[PDB]
RNA sequence: GUACCGCUCCAGUCGUUCAUGGUUUUAGUACUCUGGAAACAGAAUCUACUAAAACAAGGCAAAAUGCCGUGUUUAUCUCGUCAACUUGUUGGCGAGAUUUUUUU
DNA sequence: AGAGTACTAAAACATTCAACATGAACGACTGGAGCGGTAC
DNA sequence: TCGTTCATGTTGAATGTTTTAGTACTCT
């Protein structure tokens, strides 16, 4: 052990690590970990799964239900046909008329898979004819208003021809009274009395509520309801054992009370605060004879002037009202009987009660259960009261410590406390080793900067491990990168003075109030677009957004598919008219077409002009605002990530006091500090490095150094006396804080904050570790959903066949790629030539167009027919076509049955894989994602397959075993060392690997190459030597020569 | 400045609760072709729109208002460090075997 | 013996082509922001 | 922004073409 100083850096895609020597500053260890790069949108996915597996899950319920009373009143059997009858129409004959068993199953099954909105019981509102499901509603019930979902949606069907898409949402109380319609319509055909009718609508009305939890199985839920009612909540501050109480508990409404009236200014010739005798006839007088104690009558029990009074809380409308005794006049208000509300204690209960739940009949059955004094004929009234959810944040037996001596003296609240030697929450660890991982889940935010953030435990225990414990910690963090930019943006504004100045301040500091945090993004875009829209530059005034909120609508920038950002950096405020035809259109896209108001340069100068000064456009969001190569592909959907941003200051404070509690047990005088982005922006800009961004991995280290020196700055000059005391916060003396030096403006960063004889170990280091994350973990990503098609044709080969839909756009120009290309692989080329011909009229009058489709639909009208006898067909808009050859794929026609040609998925997943070397030949086999089996709770590599895998490479039983590999590990290849990204292709044994110093993408960007970055290798005879390099906790190099390849998975 | 209360509103997260849709196969009727003089017959087989009926490989539990599958090991292998699962393996601790050569 | 011809079988360097989707509602917690204030 | 000053960009599978060696004939 030597005495060394740590900084850390993190990112949502890798931690850095860098150590030097507390002595003479030197650096002694620099590098970065990576890991699996984690995005809300993925446990959001993680859900969104779930939820559809309850959806199927249940719907599949609603098939057993209909099944088995099908089966049970002779209705239904296993030999008759099932497909090929019209619900449509069966819903609607049934309205008066007969209906047969297996027409009836039909329609019954089908009012089954659909069951509508309840959240929108008694929507009554026209229709802007948007596709929001209330307005379409609206629409359905306008359109009924005597009849019945049947009517409209047969009248649709015979009519129209098409009868699904966004105009099927309808009332769900809609399809109750159809189903009473036709249950009671067919109760006098068959051998259905009374018990039919019922059985199915109460099945038909289930529904698990928002609070009823997932089965009892749930990793996540609860075995029990009341469980949950005393797990969401928090724990008491100053006594963490027991749990917390209710807002607007009838004790705390007390204290709330005294509250207000221990903290109130009195100028008189006696005491300045109220006295018992005149406190206890204003709680019987004014607080609990009138809702809100209006000022004017609280004067007149203590014979004070009517306006002397201050010091107390308001209401929510910004007038001075004090804190209602709100449980107190609203079971007055409707229950005068005095043996009840003379108890405290038992209207704590029921404000408890009121608040835990928000069911209309738990509460009913949990006031039944306080053995009161109440009858049935109150307790049906007080059920129903509104607006008293939400829990304080002390307990009863922390109320009740303070209580009593609150009646007598005029002090406020935490001081007795304090008296009682009463402590918050503070861990006490002063007999442990390393830094434990217990205290951290009070401490987290999200998963997001779980994984960000609990990872720098495990380094740093490790580093103490190998290194002993440290003397200083400085940290710099993902969330913490605009403080004193922005601080200096609000306040160095223009060197003009004066008129410049003193105007636009009131959009520079936003007029030095509040607001900016109550008018939130849907008002804030008004402040950063300069009250113009982006897409029109026309006005969008302050008045008019707060008066007239239907002329302007709020939306994103850039859709999630290909952004997954939803904070305030991906939404603009665009007038109502604009904003409805947008959709899956950028700027770019959006303002270069045909019907524009303005061009693409004329708005790229608008957000210059919006992102060239003060107030301007973050470069995140300019990228958003200007848009790269192409949106329409994947490649602008993955480079959209690695530029955004978050602020947050919950999760720097939790691993802070983490750290801190954990050093001041243990008696270690060890600094700890973390520093905003801020500072070290202006490190970075000041310190004179290279301009080049082509480094990869290594930029998390070379930043994080930074911070690892930037610590050491503050012992070296004196200007800092201020500032050490900020970055420690540290009280200021009152008669000292007027001459202490601090460092603001850019020539005190000149004098002090440069050194460049103390970063030349930073910016010139090229010397890092690095190690990757074995995401060893089984059941992830196996295989892709969009299930894919084959054919057969002439050379025997099966074929996957592609599907090109929506031929009605104007912008869909893929349909050149067919005919002028090659036409063959359509089929109908084949089949249906006069369609085929018919297609190619219009192909060939319109062959210098975009999309010959959309010009055909301007000179007629209407779009393309489908070809037959009278030319009358319907518009088409999909196309079935051929596609390549299949050789490795995953045969998955075992599920449909009857299917003349066999279907497949697509684009399997490798886990890891295995080097054998045959006496001077390396050969591979793959373990796949699939190749795991679940028991109990752990998994097995199934042996059969991996057995089934080496064979089929034709690999000798004296092939040398060299390593199994899993993801990202180093594989040392004949020059170099690679990481395993995974096994590319199987049977040509052509695997996809990645570089270890650098990102391979920007590897060829450092050479400036246009071959896709993508280090595939395929492996036969010619290779010569493949072998097992890897990195530890660290990142330093090594070898392993490990005996067998592992066949049990660890867990955890 | 931190912990501290109560009000108000806001955002996010977790976690839960939904409806509508999307992709591939039979009966289709608008289809393709054959035979046939055509009639007509069947068989195919491109576009559509409905009946039906399945969506990460699996594991379960077995009719129950059922769940998990994009959350952690940790650099691998030795050495023991003893104890509990008990064929093993776990649980930890630490040192090595591993990162410049002279070295007590 | 040594190489052009002509083909033939096979292996590297690169190209091209696919990815399941909307509208809602609510408990907690968390934090954010405005109101005042006591201890430490 | 006179300024490298919040700071990079997928995973799999199937083709097209390009590169070379081998073989046998035939030429010298
Ligand atoms: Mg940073
Ligand atoms: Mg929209
Ligand atoms: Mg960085």
């Amino acid at each position: 052990k030597r005495n060394y100083i740590l900084g850390l850096a993190i990112g949502i895609t890798s931690v850095g690590y860098g150590i030097i020597d507390y002595e003479t500053r030197d650096v002694i260890d620099a590098g970065v970990r990576l890991f699996k790069e984690a995005n809300v949108e993925n446990n959001e996915g993680r859900r969104s799964k779930r939820g559809a597996r309850r959806l199927k899950r249940r719907r599949r319920h609603r098939i057993q239900r209909v099944k088995k009373l099908l089966f049970d009143y002779n209705l239904l059997t296993d030999h008759s046909e099932l497909s090929g009858i019209n619900p449509y129409e069966a819903r609607v004959k049934g309205l008066s008329q007969k209906l047969s068993e297996e027409e009836f199953s039909a329609a019954l099954l089908h009012l089954a898979k659909r069951r509508g909105v309840h959240n929108v019981n008694e929507v009554e509102e026209d229709t802007g004819n948007e596709l929001s499901t209330k307005e379409q509603i609206s629409r359905n019930s306008k359109a009924l208003e005597e009849k019945y979902v049947a009517e409209l949606q047969l009248e649709r069907l015979k009519k129209d021809g098409e009868v699904r898409g966004s105009i099927n949402r309808f009332k769900t109380s809609d399809y109750v009274k159809e189903a009473k319609q036709l249950l009671k319509v067919q109760k006098a055909y068959h051998q259905l009395d009374q018990s039919f009718i019922d059985t199915y609508i109460d099945l038909l009305e289930t529904r698990r509520t928002y609070y009823e939890g997932p089965g009892e199985g749930s990793p996540f839920g609860w075995k029990d309801i009341k469980e949950w009612y005393e797990m969401l909540m928090g724990h008491c501050t100053y006594f963490p054992e027991e749990l917390r109480s209710v807002k607007y508990a009838y004790n705390a409404d007390l204290y709330n009370a005294l509250n207000d009236l221990n903290n109130l200014v009195i100028t008189r010739d006696e005491n300045e605060k109220l006295e018992y005798y005149e406190k206890f006839q204003i709680i019987e007088n004014v607080f609990k004879q009138k809702k809100k104690p209006t000022l004017k009558q609280i004067a007149k029990e203590i014979l004070v002037n009517e306006e002397d009074i201050k010091g107390y809380r308001v209401t929510s409308t910004g007038k001075p009202e004090f804190t209602n005794l709100k449980v107190y006049h609203d079971i007055k208000d409707i229950t005068a009987r005095k043996e009840i509300i003379e108890n405290a204690e038992l209207l704590d209960q029921i404000a408890k009660i009121l608040t835990i739940y928000q069911s209309s009949e738990d509460i009913q059955e949990e006031l039944t259960n306080l053995n009161s004094e109440l009858t049935q004929e109150e307790i049906e009234q007080i059920s129903n009261l509104k607006g008293y959810t939400g829990t304080h944040n002390l307990s009863l037996k922390a109320i009740n410590l303070i209580l009593d001596e609150l009646w007598h003296t005029n002090d406020n609240q935490i001081a007795i406390f304090n008296r009682l030697k009463l402590v918050p929450k503070k861990v006490d660890l002063s007999q442990q080793k390393e830094i434990p991982t217990t205290l951290v889940d009070d401490f987290i935010l999200s998963p997001v900067v779980k994984r960000s953030f609990i990872q720098s435990i495990k380094v740093i225990n490790a580093i103490i491990k190998k290194y002993g414990l440290p003397n200083d910690i400085i940290i710099e963090l993902a969330r913490e990168k605009n403080s004193k930019d922005a601080q200096k943006m609000i306040n160095e504004m223009q060197k003009r003075n004066r008129q410049t100045n003193e105007r636009i301040e009131e959009i520079i500091r936003t007029t030095g109030k509040e607001n900016a945090k109550y008018l939130i993004e849907k008002i804030k875009l008004h402040d950063m677009q300069e009250g113009k829209c982006l897409y029109s530059l026309e006005a969008i005034p302050l008045e008019d957004l707060l008066n007239n909120p239907f002329n302007y609508e709020v939306d994103h920038i850039i859709p999630r598919s290909v952004s997954f950002d939803n904070s305030f950096n991906n939404k603009v405020l665009v007038k109502q008219e604009e904003a409805s035809k947008k959709g899956n259109r950028t700027p770019f896209q959006y303002l270069s077409s045909s019907d524009s108001k303005i061009s693409y340069e004329t708005f790229k100068k608008h957000i210059l002009n919006l992102a060239k000064g003060k107030g301007r456009i973050s470069k995140t969001k300019k990228e958003y605002l200007l848009e790269e190569r192409d949106i329409n592909r994947f490649s602008v959907q993955k480079d959209f990530i690695n530029r955004n941003l978050v602020d947050t200051r919950y999760a720097t404070r939790g691993l802070m006091n983490l750290l801190r509690s954990y050093f001041r047990v243990n008696n270690l005088d060890v600094k700890v500090k973390s520093i905003n982005g801020g500072f070290t922006s202006f490190l970075r800009r000041k310190w004179k490095f290279k301009k080049e961004r082509n480094k990869g991995y290594k930029h998390h280290a070379e930043d994080a150094l930074i911070i690892a020196n930037a610590d050491f700055i503050f012992k070296e000059w004196k200007k800092l006396d201020k500032a050490k005391k900020v970055m420690e916060n540290q009280m200021f003396e009152e008669k000292q804080a007027e001459s202490m030096p601090e460092i603001e403006t850019e020539q005190e960063y000149k004098e002090i904050f440069i050194t460049p004889h103390q970063i030349k170990h930073i910016k010139d280091f090229k010397d890092y570790k690095y190690s990757h994350r074995v995401d060893k973990k089984p059941n992830r990503e196996l295989i892709n959903d969009t299930l894919y098609s084959t054919r057969k044709d002439d050379k025997g080969n099966t074929l996957i066949v592609n599907n090109l839909n929506g031929l009605y756009d104007k912008d869909n120009d893929k349909l050149k790629k067919l005919i002028n290309k090659s036409p063959e692989k359509l089929l109908m080329y084949h089949h249906d030539p006069q369609t085929y011909q018919k297609l190619k009229l219009i192909m060939e009058q319109y062959g210098d167009e975009k999309n010959p489709l959309y010009k055909y639909y301007e000179e007629t009208g209407n779009y393309l027919t489908k070809y037959s006898k009278k030319d009358n067909g319907p518009v088409i808009k999909k196309i079935k076509y051929y596609g390549n050859k299949l050789n490795a794929h995953l045969d998955i026609t075992d599920d449909y049955p009857n299917s003349r040609n066999k279907v497949v998925k697509l684009s399997l997943k490798p886990y890891r894989f295995d080097v054998y070397l045959d006496n001077g030949v390396y050969k591979f086999v793959t373990v796949k994602n699939l190749d795991v089996i679940k028991k109990e709770n752990y998994y097995e590599v199934n042996s059969k397959c991996y057995e089934e895998a080496k064979k089929l490479k034709k690999i000798s039983n004296q092939a040398e075993f060299i390593a199994s590999f899993y993801n990202n590990d180093l594989i040392k290849i004949n020059g170099e060392l690679y990481r395993v990204i995974g096994v590319n292709n199987d049977l040509l044994n052509r695997i996809e690997v990645n570089m270890i110093d650098i990102t391979y993408r920007e590897y060829l960007e450092n050479m400036n190459d246009k071959r896709p970055p993508r280090i595939i290798k395929t492996i036969a005879s010619k290779t010569q030597s493949i072998k097992k390099y890897s990195t530890d906790i660290l990142g330093n190099l090594y070898e392993v020569k490990s005996k067998k390849h592992p066949q049990i998975i660890k867990k955890g």
